[PDB]
DNA sequence: CGTCCATGTCTACTAGACCTGGACGG
């Protein structure tokens, strides 16, 4: 679900589809309320890139494919349970909501956006969501600037643990990353955001917003039962024995150690 | 059987709503 997983999903799409050629239409499950993808091509390649908590697929017709198609872009958010899988055409997982079909010569495969709870969404248009800040993984300096330029924003009145989830400034950070980040600096989660970002204008909190998710990207994995164990072995705080936890203002669990901090409930 | 919990938004009147499924309680 978080920035590293989106990033790994987009590497997965790029690598797994490196030698695939897709054809035909793009199929959506009936249950899915996201929009139909009007795209048909006899021969196209798929590629991807990630930005924070979004992923962009590009569908690219080979030369001379028919019908006529200019490339198409789609932007995915995963919600709580999204992923991409490459599977045998007739062995679709349950909840594969959007499906791209390889073309012949070779084994009939399907690239699927798989999403159990259907919190994920896509849009037509390759446009990043307006409002999202820069990617903490891939656009670090922009990300860092955008936070420091904007400390007056009322978002920074909130505890630091809540501010870290705001995708306008922390695009890519989610519930496990906020615990892991805060925990490396032993910053109380209910310290006030502005105070912690008002005295830093030895990695600092904004640097870890980049390097911590980068560590995850570097474990590789997220199924892209063995890889989940490397991840579990990497977590130091989120869900771990001996840690405290509390409910933030929006009912989400913050894991931490020690001082809850002045704005605690 | 039931309750609770989960890597996020999204929406409409901060408190649900939107979903499925696994762990675990009786």
């Amino acid at each position: 679900g978080e920035g590293p997983e989106l990033h790994l999903a987009s590497q997965f799409v790029n690598e797994a589809c490196r030698a695939l050629v897709f054809g035909g239409c793009v199929e959506k499950s009936s249950v899915s309320r996201n929009p139909e993808v009007p795209f048909e091509s006899s021969a196209y390649r798929i590629s991807a890139s990630a930005r924070g908590k979004e992923l962009r697929l590009i569908l690219s017709p080979l030369p001379g494919a028919q019908p006529q198609q200019e490339p198409l872009a789609l932007v995915f958010r995963f919600g709580m349970s999204g992923s991409f899988q490459l599977v045998p055409r007739e062995e679709l997982p349950r909840h594969a909501h959007l499906r791209f079909y390889t073309a012949p010569p070779g084994p009939r495969l399907a690239l699927c956006f798989v999403d159990i709870r259907r919190f994920g969404r896509w849009d037509l248009g390759g446009k990043w969501q307006p409002g999202r800040g820069p990617c903490v993984l891939q656009e670090y300096q922009q990300f860092r600037e955008n936070v420091l330029r904007n400390l007056a924003d009322k978002a920074f009145d909130r505890p630091i643990c809540e501010a870290l989830l705001d995708q306008r400034f922390f695009n890519g950070i989610g519930n496990y990353l906020r615990a892991e980040i805060l925990y490396r600096l032993k910053i109380p989660p209910f310290e006030k955001a502005r105070s912690v970002l008002e005295a830093l204008q030895n990695p600092d909190l904004l640097e870890l917003c980049h390097s911590v998710p980068k560590e995850v990207v570097q474990l590789g994995g997220r199924g892209y039962e063995e890889d989940f164990a490397a991840f579990r072995a990497w977590l130091r705080c989120y869900g771990m024995p001996g840690m405290s936890s509390l409910q933030d203002r929006h009912g989400r669990t913050i894991w931490f150690q020690g001082d809850p901090g002045p704005l605690a409930p």
